[PDB]
């Protein structure tokens, strides 16, 4: 993945619902600061679905790549309404940016 191309994808497809920065708001979905290594459902002050909280995974390159292909198939019942990034390369750029931007 390339970080700069992942930032482009993030602003195009994600940023209307999420922030990445430390101390950032919960815009529509939860703020993503500290994502990598965290269990699901952990951002303070956000109300998640029981589907998200019960998924039983830790967010890392591997589980993000899977989730971002098709969110509703990975977490049935999630309130994140997004069809997914189907191209692997674009997903890899995005996860490279998220890793860079959220710690
Ligand atoms: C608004 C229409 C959203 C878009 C577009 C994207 N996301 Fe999202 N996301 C949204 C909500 C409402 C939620 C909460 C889901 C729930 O069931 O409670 C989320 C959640 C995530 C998560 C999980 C966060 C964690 O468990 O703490 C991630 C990793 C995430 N979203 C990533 C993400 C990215 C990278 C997006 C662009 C490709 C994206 N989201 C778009 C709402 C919305």
């Amino acid at each position: 993945g390339d970080v700069a191309k992942g930032k482009k994808t993030f602003v195009q497809k994600c940023a209307q619902c999420h922030t990445v920065e430390n101390g950032g708001k919960h815009k529509v979905g939860p703020n993503l600061w500290g994502l990598f290594g965290r269990k699901t459902g952990q951002a303070e002050g956000y109300s998640y679905t029981d589907a998200n909280k019960s998924k039983g995974i830790v967010w890392n390159n591997d589980t993000l790549m899977e989730y971002l292909e098709n969110p509703k198939k990975y977490i049935p019942g999630t309130k994140m309404i997004f069809a997914g990034i189907k191209k692997k390369g674009e997903r890899q750029d995005l996860v490279a940016y998220l890793k860079s931007a959220t710690s």
